[PDB]
């Protein structure tokens, strides 16, 4: 029993993590085989922040101006190269604790596990979710830059995101492995704003079905709606369209738990219109929209 | 920026972990140097769980009835010994993973990571609290005994908690790694049920503290109170009492933000008395108190 949000086990990417220093800058690189990943904006020095044209920063530099640390070992960089948005250090060693990896682009309302950097040594590890505007509610302070996030299938990390920079609502914004940004986002100081987000629709009923599976039912109703209807407050309350895609990817829960998703989607239509009335699900008094139907499988009793 | 639910990295734990069969019975164990430390009621058969006398079921049990698992790698036990509620089984073969650490035991109000682990392999990685009634509010499905909860000080591991069993209303109980219980529990069948449970207070204003460093202050007024009357509207809700000691671990935040201390507790009575009228504080629409002073200096920014 129980409902954590639980982060994958960080072992295998913090035998990753280095330290990249350029200048006066040092922030956090990914060392899988003999290539360090890196934001490009390490190369900026901080008057040319604003405007930098990356392409004439990176031809005025060579490999000794790049000084890469696993733990105390000194990596020496043997090639340089810009990818979008990442820097691609080659270096002399091989990182004998790479793991079996892939480099994924993940989809808002997907979830994945941080491990929150700080001068190439990890510090901590959570679980985020891609907003729907394509920021992530993250937890970063200066030199967090290049931590990475990811998830774990069976023996492989599968990498979805590099952290770049926050924006000023709190907010955090950063590239895929293959360094193109999430969302409408620039790697640069510019008046840049998180967009208008959404509610996560089908995270929110599959954590619904996570406190059933977990005894939370007085949220539940005999009352069931239509697929349109639902979809009619969906909108009026500021949440993503639900399809019968998802409701198709909450069949193992809706079949497990007894309740079909129609009518677990007229119990979120009455929380929408009368709230909690002072009452918790799964120690929440909000609608947790941050686990997808994986993560509530992933974690739940198969009973 | 941002406020998360933060576990440390749990690399050097991954590392410790294994699998303990008895019989018919797996679970977990961990690691360090020569022994592997796991719940002692892997002994019992399942019929005998009402009532154990466990000095005559490990009398009757020799090292080959013991299999440790390294993952694939088989440790042969070369000793078995009960301390208190865990077995220590000596194995032929010190851990070369083991990191450094330590067995300490926690307070109540303290939190710790916890890697949930199944067949001695860790399946992921969350925050808890020691519950004022010495539960946690884990995450556990059946064969996660010997799972362990842990803090990380520089390279240091303080182990603090060993998973035993669940209780009737979902919350977990377990023994530090010298095998003595938090709380009045027994690893066995009974009757047994959690205590009356509290708010931890000083965790609620620390997370208040945070609140204010990540820039929610609508919950401020120019009000103060005393403690004795604080104290006061703590016992009307169920909080633990704030004591000197609290307001002086409260001091550096306090310093920080510029809010004394007593100035925070009048806005806790607000919220108490009052509630948040459909507001939240760092995404929460209720008072959290999981987090330590320490773990908000830990996470937050230091201006
Ligand atoms: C409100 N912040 C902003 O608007 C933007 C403007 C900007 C955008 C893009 C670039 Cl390339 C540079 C500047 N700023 C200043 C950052 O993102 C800081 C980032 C990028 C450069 C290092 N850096 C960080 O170490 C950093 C990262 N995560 C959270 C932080 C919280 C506190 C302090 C620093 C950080
Ligand atoms: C409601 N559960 C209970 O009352 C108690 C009774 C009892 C107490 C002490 C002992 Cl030594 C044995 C039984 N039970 C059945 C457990 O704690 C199960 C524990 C102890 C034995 C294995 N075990 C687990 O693998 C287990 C652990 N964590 C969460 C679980 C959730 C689901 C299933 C199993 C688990």
């Amino acid at each position: 029993s129980g409902f954590r949000k639980m982060a994958f086990p960080s072992g295998k990417v913090e035998g990753c993590m280095v330290q990249v220093t350029c200048g006066t800058t040092t922030l956090n690189g990914l060392w899988l085989d003999d290539v360090v990943y890196c934001p490009r904006h390490v190369i900026c020095t901080s008057e040319d922040m604003l405007n930098p044209n990356y392409e004439d920063l990176l031809i005025r530099k060579s490999n000794h101006n790049f000084l890469v640390q696993a733990g105390n070992v000194q990596l020496r960089v043997i090639g340089h190269s810009m990818q979008n948005c990442v820097l691609k250090l080659k270096v002399d060693t091989a990182n004998p604790k790479t793991p079996k990896y892939k480099f994924v682009r993940i989809q808002p309302g997907q979830t994945f596990s941080v491990l929150a950097c700080y001068n190439g040594s990890p510090s901590g590890v959570y679980q985020c979710a891609m907003r729907p505007n394509f920021t992530i509610k993250g937890s970063f302070l200066n030199g967090s830059c290049g931590s990475v996030g990811f998830n774990i299938d069976y023996d492989c990390v599968s990498f979805c995101y590099m952290h770049h920079m926050e924006l000023p609502t709190g907010v955090h914004a950063g590239t895929d492995l293959e360094g193109n940004f999430y969302g409408p986002f620039v790697d640069r100081q510019t008046a840049q704003a998180a967009g208008t987000d959404t509610t996560i629709t089908v995270n929110v009923l599959a954590w619904l079905y996570a406190a059933v599976i977990n005894g939370d039912r007085w949220f539940l109703n005999r009352f069931t709606t239509t697929l349109n209807d639902f979809n009619l407050v969906a909108m009026k309350y500021n949440y993503e369209p639900l399809t019968q895609d998802h409701v198709d990817i909450l069949g193992p829960l809706s079949a497990q738990t007894g309740i079909a998703v129609l009518d677990m989607c007229a119990s979120l239509k009455e929380l929408l219109q009368n709230g909690m009335n002072g009452r918790t699900i799964l120690g929440s008094a909000l609608l947790e929209d941050e686990f997808t139907p994986f993560d509530v499988v992933r974690q739940c009793s198969g009973v």
